[PDB]
């Protein structure tokens, strides 16, 4: 299994009662963990050491990246928008794999992908049925991430495994 740490999700910017970083950040997590193909680590990296991973061009010394140590692989997941608009909502997030092996600091895997839902496909009232409730996977934005989500891990798996 190849070892990976997952910074927190990154997004530069509320009608929601939750936080969608927080969201990601978990979900993604999660999916990291119940793969068995990763080994998902717990780091303490620092707000400054996670940054770096998200910069348009990386600049990173192998100092800068022990933190993430015992890793092999840092997951980098930025959203970078969710929108509405067939009205739909849709969300778009880079994704980067970094490998951190022998003292060096490599992109491996850049993309950017992306999810998109008719908002007649379910209820948008995400107060009764926010992240977490029941049927938050049965609304538009649920049903959306819920896709998302299983394609960034998907290509993270992949990329990884093919390293
Ligand atoms: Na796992």
């Amino acid at each position: 299994k190849g070892v990976v740490a997952m910074l927190p999700v990154f997004y530069r910017t509320e009608l929601l009662p939750w936080n969608l970083q927080a969201e990601f950040s978990e979900e993604i997590s999660r999916r990291l963990h119940s793969s068995d193909k990763l080994l998902l680590i717990k780091h303490h990296a620092s707000a400054g050491v996670a940054a770096q991973f998200f910069s348009p061009t990386p600049n990173i010394s192998p100092e800068l990246a022990t933190q993430l140590l015992p890793a092999e692989f840092v997951v980098a997941a930025e959203i970078l928008e969710q929108k509405t608009t067939n009205p739909s909502i849709s969300a778009s997030v880079r994704v980067r794999v970094f490998d951190i092996r022998h003292n060096k600091v490599s992109m491996i895997y850049q993309e950017i992908l992306d999810a998109s839902q008719s908002l007649a496909s379910g209820s948008n009232d995400y107060h009764r049925y926010g992240w977490r409730s029941k049927n938050f996977d049965s609304t538009p934005m649920g049903l959306m991430h819920q896709r998302l989500f299983r394609e960034i891990v998907a290509r993270v798996e992949g990329y990884v495994c093919a390293n």
